[PDB]
DNA sequence: CCATGCGCTGAC
DNA sequence: GTCAGCGCATGG
């Protein structure tokens, strides 16, 4: 698959999971390995990662309500920061939007025919709340196509302006936390994926002190 | 070129 | 738990 694919990943079914942000990019399901938005401003989102890192993220399964990144001070070469200024429509943000089935726009939009929309491919991480009904336990789980229904600008609960997106499941294949989903990863044999080496090496280091 | 970044690790 | 700051891919 090119970089700018909209999509499911062949040979990557729903349920998939993988240890680290670096193999879920190995995958192409989720290109970069630290960003939770892979999109090209002028193009639209190709696939988004809900982590627990923004506090005024909701997450309701088959819907959700993401927020936008930046609004930061990654100063002294961090990679993450709690808000201090207010998020931009620009970059990942702008690109997000651009997946909602209507025209850019600087105060919100929402979509009629929201399923017209770029589909996003969605991944969680075991980050978050605490016993979660939808973050994996462990390492990131690919859970489908998602579409952008409607993005506004608001105050956050740090009180800076926040981008948030609502994002609507919209994928033939059965939820994963689900009774139904559970039983599709028992058939496919779907289980966690580690790096070539990592399982030996920490059987290795387990041995001693 | 330079900016962005929902990770990661382990010393304390 | 807290924390600091690293390579790297990606793209503006
Ligand atoms: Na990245
Ligand atoms: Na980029």
């Amino acid at each position: 698959m090119p970089a700018n694919h909209f999509g499911p990943i062949p040979g990557v079914p729903v349920g998939t999971m993988w240890r680290f942000r670096v193999q879920v990019s190995e995958s192409g399901v989720h290109r970069p390995h630290v960003a939770g938005i892979h999109g090209r401003s002028n193009d639209g989102a190709y696939s988004l990662v809900l982590a627990g890192g923004y506090e005024d993220d909701v997450d309701n399964g088959n819907y959700f309500t993401y927020t936008g990144s930046g609004g930061r001070d990654l100063s002294g070469n961090k990679r993450t920061a709690g808000q201090s200024s207010d998020q931009k429509l620009t970059n990942n943000n702008r690109a997000l939007a651009l997946n909602c089935h209507s025209p850019i726009n600087e105060k919100g939009a929402e979509a009629e025919d929201w399923r017209q929309g770029k589909p996003v491919r969605v991944v969680r991480n075991m980050k978050g709340g605490k016993h979660s009904k939808y973050a994996p336990a462990e390492g990131n789980r690919y859970d489908g196509i998602y579409k952008v229904v409607k993005y506004w600008p608001e105050r956050g609960k740090s009180g800076f302006l926040v981008w948030r997106y609502l994002l609507r499941r919209d994928d033939t294949e059965p939820e994963p936390w689900t009774r139904e989903g559970k039983d599709r990863t028992r058939q496919l044999g779907l289980t966690m994926q580690y790096p070539e080496g990592y399982l030996e090496a920490l059987a290795n280091k387990e041995k001693s002190r």
